[PDB]
């Protein structure tokens, strides 16, 4: 670790106006834009079933853990040159923390 837990409410709301838009996060929760995010982590990437996704993240191979998320959330189209996710990045460290406490318990 170099992710260190942040505020899951704050996380909340972050994936409310910043990641709501393409994805949902629930069991059971349908893929939109983006795929559910409904066990990702521990699971690499490219994986969910019936989602369309780039050859780019399928071939990334990530195995998806809070320290990944984090540099991906950095920056998308720089961690997987190739990905169709428009999302330019969260740069504040305590931000990517917020969101990433908050993906740990809502996605599990
Ligand atoms: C900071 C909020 C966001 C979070 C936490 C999030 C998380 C992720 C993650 C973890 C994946 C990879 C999934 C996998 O490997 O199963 C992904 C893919 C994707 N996301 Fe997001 N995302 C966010 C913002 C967005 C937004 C706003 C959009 C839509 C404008 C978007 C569109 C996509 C798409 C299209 C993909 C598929 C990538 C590809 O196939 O190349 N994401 N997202």
């Amino acid at each position: 670790t170099e992710f260190k837990a942040g505020s899951a409410k704050k996380g909340a709301t972050l994936f409310k106006t910043r990641c709501l838009q393409c994805h949902t996060v629930e069991k059971g929760g349908p893929h939109k834009v983006g795929p559910n995010l409904h066990g990702i982590f521990g699971r690499h990437s490219g994986q969910a079933e019936g989602y369309s996704y780039t050859d780019a993240i399928i071939k990334k191979n990530v195995l998806w853990d809070e320290n990944n998320m984090s540099e991906f959330l950095t920056n998308p189209k720089k961690y997987i040159p190739g990905t169709k996710m428009a999302f330019g990045g969260l740069k504040k460290e305590k931000d990517r923390n917020d969101l990433i406490t908050y993906l740990k318990k809502a996605t599990e």
